[PDB]
């Protein structure tokens, strides 16, 4: 941090204690966040912010450079061929992908399957020129379970049928049981801590994304607070995905809020499942057929 203009050793101490360790967090911070540090004037606060942006080259970019920012995005396979296709490759890092679906459509399964697939290096697709091996080395997942449906047995089973060691998935997946929107939100904000603690968090799951909010703001009279709170939560999730280049997945029970990718899943005949991609920034709407068996998502 002393590389940053207007940052002495004393200021560095305060900054690291206030949670500002890397340059990006400072570069993307507001003078408010920093001034509230105490002992930090807005003069020095704005100076280090300007500095951090430069050290990270956060200015205008054109020509080929526009292609290079987009190449930092890696994708996670869903184990379903048709799904990965409709996804333009697989689940994207630096974005929030939502799987909305009717009761029992498989929302949770997809979340579990994803934590498992994260441990199979062959399932992470990326441009080895823009994303080094080290950046996706020892990947870990964070699972914020709002429903109480996280099943370690299901992780083991999905893993075994894939050849991956189940226990290895469990060792590299953090699970946080949230009982309300406050915990759900706080757990999300605390993911930054797991990273500064050395954990290469590359997958974040929120199952469910909307359960707590609906249950707490039922009275449609204070639906304003709800949208604001959830929106603040989505902002946190997106920033988290961008800065730490990881894939964020969320589920939503449906029979408005932000989400960069939106799927609606429904049950087909028996094993069959139909996921409809109905919103994304660069892809056409489309359907994907697959199934859920003892092996997880397949076909
Ligand atoms: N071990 C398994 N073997 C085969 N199928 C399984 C297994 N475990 C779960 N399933 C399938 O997964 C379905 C339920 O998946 P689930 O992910 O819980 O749907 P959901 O959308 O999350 N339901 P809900 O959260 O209540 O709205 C079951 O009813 C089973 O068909
Ligand atoms: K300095
Ligand atoms: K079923
Ligand atoms: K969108
Ligand atoms: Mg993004
Ligand atoms: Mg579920």
């Amino acid at each position: 941090l002393t590389d940053l203009p207007g940052v002495g050793p004393s200021t560095a101490e305060k900054l690291v204690e206030a949670g500002y360790i890397d340059f990006m967090k400072i570069a993307t911070a507001t003078v408010g966040e920093l001034t509230d540090i105490e002992g930090i004037s807005e003069k020095a606060a704005a100076k280090m912010i300007m500095g951090a942006r430069d050290l990270c080259d956060l200015g205008f970019k054109s020509g080929i450079d526009l292609l290079k920012q987009r190449s930092t995005v890696w994708k996670l396979s869903t184990s379903s061929s048709e799904l990965d296709s409709v996804l333009g490759g697989g689940l994207e890092s630096q974005s929030v992908t939502e799987f909305a679906g009717v009761f029992g459509s498989g929302k949770t399964q997809i979340m579990h399957q994803s934590c498992v697939n994260l441990q199979n290096p062959e399932f992470l697709f990326y441009d080895e020129e823009a994303v080094s091996k080290g950046e996706v080395a020892q990947p870990k997942a964070v699972y914020i379970d709002t429903e109480g449906t996280f099943r370690p047995e299901r992780i083991m089973q999905m893993a075994e049928h894939a050849g991956i060691d189940g226990q290895t998935v469990l060792d590299n997946t953090f699970v946080a049981r949230a009982y309300n929107s406050d915990m759900q939100m706080l757990f999300a904000e605390k993911i930054e801590d797991l990273i500064q603690e050395g954990n290469n968090i590359k997958l974040v799951v929120i199952d469910s994304l909307t359960s707590t909010f609906r249950n707490e703001y039922t009275g449609r009279g204070k639906l304003a607070e709800r949208q604001q709170k959830l929106g603040r939560h989505m902002a946190t999730l997106n920033k988290l995905a961008d800065l730490f280049n990881c894939v964020v997945l969320v589920t939503n029970q449906v029979s408005g809020h932000a989400a960069t990718f939106r799927f609606f899943v429904r049950k087909g005949k028996g094993d069959k499942r139909v996921a409809k991609l109905y919103d994304s920034p660069h892809l056409p709407d489309a359907e994907a057929i697959f199934r859920i068996t003892e092996k997880g998502i397949q076909d």
